[PDB]
């Protein structure tokens, strides 16, 4: 019972802090094997370049005061102390939409008013900080009990399918880059070549499915157990090899590759330095602006509780086989503490991945090598341990000085990646499961216990109203009001618990919401 | 059985005639269907291209004496006519690698004795006449029984292997006219095209990809039954009509497509005309050659006896549930009589097509709807009748007129199709089986007889004396010494009846060869 509240303050800390810690030895004994080295160069790969994409976009958006190197810092050094000091060390921390629209927002507004930007943020950073001690010292982090599978699929769903429609358009751009043209006339990147867009979609198409049929041969009858378990452990990483040599063979024909900036330096060295003064630099900062500072500091603060606790919601279920427990409390004090003090470097903040926590936990999950004959196999652990996320943040921090390995590979290879994690994330949900059902004949349903109890045509609406919820969502974002998108989300946790019961029976919603 | 020596002249063709032709009603009305009208979309393109490539082939070999237009009158005629009277219309009938080996090497050695081609191939053609004729009155067509599975897999296996290396072969010819450039400088067919290679591949990848997943779909669970079995059989038009629509979108790049002579016509209207008489046109025949010209017909004997007695019994296999019928007397004396009868005319000879003749048996198979939950689905039955042969010859005699709708199919489109057929034809065969069960480890070997009753290390002895025999099959045919491929397959009949059982036992031969 990690959510009862106990009357005490900092209760909740010193009971996760007492439950997790001793299990030491267990997590630094436990990365003794041969699927971590395939995990991390997978989720190396999966975290390094949105770190990439967003400091680009970043510093399109900030007018280069905040770019690319100040987000590798930012990923690897909160990474870091996360996996060495948190209470659920399979968590991945990152950069996020929701994120780049509230610094656009922000940086709008600081330019309206004539302030300094990077000063404004130390102020919220201080903030929040104050206002997550508050939050923890109040034993505030039982309210994740009223946060019902509703709105976690709702969640899991609308961020998959955005993944992989953002795939989906960075394929598509390269097709505008470089049209398919008659004639291609002889002649600061290149523009109109010929051959590229095409090679790139066959990269992209070949990694996928190189990917999904290794992992398909696993649970195959060929050949040894051991061989077979080796080759499907290390499906993604053979497919990276083989299309990034691929491409090598063929040298006549232009592709992008990954371009990471040399050297650690603040992308505009004239413009600041490494430190900003808290009272200001060329200017004294206004005490108006020091005390009003709170609500922005506050949309921060509702974003991040948001998405970490229903991050850790979904990543520790009980179907997933999670036995050295869950931290509900220290997380989201580590996570506010340390984004709220990177303000002061003119860092940005950060949160919990969704998609790439998933895909963490996938990853290591071991299966039962006793396959029933016909039957799919079921989880029989999952390697818990704090090695391979310090591992990944040390990488991703050290990108810096591995330019030249990094030059060689095209970003196509990574685009199949990327859809290969967004399909893969999409069947650990019952949403999917039960929209499949709609395609199948009413007498070809399965034994599911939401299949007995609720009448098909109940079974469906439910299935309506989630999509219905989901639409809306993206709607939301899509249009100029995606600033409160968080906001709305937690707006259906309301609607299981008072409109809900108002049209369906509790038997019912017993059966389909669980 | 129709094998039996009765002892009467003429005693097989009568009972063939009294066995098959009272069905004929029932033939007649059996096409009244939806999975005929797929059929004949499918195999029509599967026979039509073929024509083509080796019209161009002959023509290129034989200086112009016969072409296209040659070919195609010929494949449709004997198609017409050995549909309409024959014992198993389920065999189609057409031009392969044996016959234009035959005709190339005629022709050398018609110009080194400085000879007219199309009188000795009139001499030919009439002494395979009376050899077939002789054959059949002393109803020889009984040796047939001696021909173990052993000849039939073998023959098989090497046939689609061959089938698929062409097609890659021809992709990569494709590669190799159109090469990736860096620089493509504007300037008969066209030669160093820009986007030409790639869009190729992706073209034969997606029609082959689209056509499996759609046959896949078939013993799924969605949809109603209706629609499943609708979508099934003509999986294969809609890959084509699907690709092609694809490719016309896409008005900016250069691509093969189908060409079509215009018009009933000669070839070389100067050189030669429709008739060719058998006395002489520009110089007397000499005798002598009227006397000699039965080796080569003994030659084109022994290929049509073996080509088509092999794939009549590798079509009416037991397991493939063939009721109305076979033939085996009836089939060889229409095809021989009609092959030596072309000779007049100059229009090349004809024998049974391996792989058109299963593609068509495949595409009329009617499985049970009643698919047992994980479980291999059972054949139910096979459409027998007469229409759908008429229809696909009378169609590819008809492809004269029609070169206006033929213009605007890729070549690519019809690569991944012959790909699919190749892939699909070798999954019936035994020899596949027992290749794949080398792979798997000794303990997941299915219950079938050769697994119970042979030990594991003595039935791999067989499968390498298989494949050593289709290696040195194929070795034999790609080298200078291909004109005497027939007879080295004969050769394996002995080999079974002879030395296989002085290392084999009794019950070890009646276990692996059926």
């Amino acid at each position: 019972d990690p959510l009862l509240r106990t009357g005490s303050v900092f209760g909740g800390l010193v009971r996760d802090v007492r439950r997790r810690y001793p299990h030491y030895p267990s997590d630094l004994r436990d990365a003794l094997h041969s699927q971590c080295v395939a995990a991390v160069l997978f989720i190396y790969f999966a975290a390094l370049s949105p770190a990439i994409t967003f400091g680009g976009l970043l510093g399109e958006k900030t007018e280069g005061l905040m770019g690319v190197s100040e987000l590798i810092v930012s990923t690897a050094v909160l990474g870091v102390l996360f996996s060495l000091l948190g209470a659920q060390p399979l968590l991945v921390v990152g950069f996020s939409g929701p994120l780049l629209v509230f610094e656009e927002a922000f940086f709008k507004f600081c330019r309206a008013q004539d302030l300094e930007y990077l000063t404004g943020r130390v102020w919220v950073g201080l903030w929040l900080v104050v206002f997550v001690l508050a939050l923890v010292a109040a034993e505030g982090s039982f309210l994740v009990r009223y946060i019902s599978p509703f709105t976690q699929e709702i969640f899991a769903f609308l961020i998959s399918l955005i993944f992989i429609y953002e795939t989906f358009y960075k394929l598509y751009k390269v097709f505008t880059e470089h049209p398919l043209l008659p004639f291609y006339p002889p002649e600061p990147s290149p523009r109109n070549q010929p051959n590229t867009a095409l090679l790139s979609l066959i990269l992209m198409l070949g990694t996928f499915f190189i990917a999904f049929f290794l992992r398909k041969f696993r649970n195959s009858r060929f050949l040894g157990g051991k061989a077979r378990r080796i080759i499907g452990d290390f499906g993604i990483p053979i497919s990276i090899l083989v299309m990034v040599l691929v491409d090598y063979s063929i040298t006549d024909t232009y592709t992008q590759k990954l371009t990471v900036p040399t050297g650690l330096s603040v992308t505009s060295p004239d413009k600041r330095s490494w430190f900003i003064p808290p009272l200001g630099s060329a200017r004294p900062f206004p005490p108006w602006m020091m005390v009003a500072a709170a609500v922005p500091a506050l949309l921060v603060l509702i974003l991040i509780f948001m998405e970490t606790q229903i991050t850790a919601l979904i990543v520790s279920q009980k179907a997933r086989r999670l036995l050295k427990g869950s931290g509900f409390h220290l997380d989201l004090l580590l996570i506010g503490s340390l984004g709220g003090l990177c303000g002061l470097f003119g860092l940005p903040w950060l949160t919990a991945a969704t998609v790439r926590s998933v895909t963490h936990v996938n990853a290591l999950t071991v299966m039962r090598t006793a396959i029933a004959p016909g039957d799919k196999p079921q989880i029989q652990e999952v390697r818990e341990q704090r090695v391979t996320g310090v591992l990944i943040a040390s990488l991703v921090g050290l990108s810096i000085v591995m330019g030249a390995v990094l030059r060689r590979i095209p970003l196509a290879v990574l685009f199949g990646i990327f859809l290969y994690m967004g399909v893969t994330s999409l069947s650990g949900i019952q949403l999917s499961q039960r929209l499949l059902l709609i395609l199948m004949p009413a007498k070809h349903h399965p034994e599911q216990p939401y299949v007995t109890k609720v009448k098909t045509w109940r079974m469906h609406l439910f299935t309506c109203i989630q999509l219905g919820c989901i639409a809306l969502l993206w709607v939301v974002k899509s249009t100029a009001a995606s600033l409160a998108f968080p906001f709305l989300l937690l707006l259906t946790v309301p609607l299981r618990h008072c409109l809900l019961p108002r049209l369906f029976q509790d038997r019912e919603l017993q059966a389909l919401d669980s």
